[PDB]
């Protein structure tokens, strides 16, 4: 279940999602929203719910890249105003 997650926030604010190197036995390993601000941008959209296997952010495929890359993407999503990240359900 692909999901065009759109996380809108104020410039200078991070999405609020914490994904980890998904290594379970399902889908293509990439990332796992292990955590997510209870009410933050991620929860605001009402789409991403801790445990979502994100696939890409604003056109940035998280597949094949380690956690360091993904984290940097989330951290760099502070002053975007919105996040077009397609996750996997």
């Amino acid at each position: 279940e692909f999901k065009d997650v759109f996380i809108e926030k104020q410039k200078g604010e991070i999405l609020g999602v914490v994904i980890v190197e998904s290594g379970w036995g399902s889908i293509l390993p990439t990332v796992i929203i292990a955590n997510m601000m209870h009410g933050g941008p991620a929860e605001k959209s009402g789409k991403l719910n801790i445990g979502d296997q994100i696939m890409s952010i604003n056109g940035t495929s998280l597949v094949g890249l380690p956690l360091s890359t993904c984290q940097s993407i989330i951290k760099g999503l502070k002053n975007q105003s919105r996040v077009k990240l397609n996750i996997v359900r």
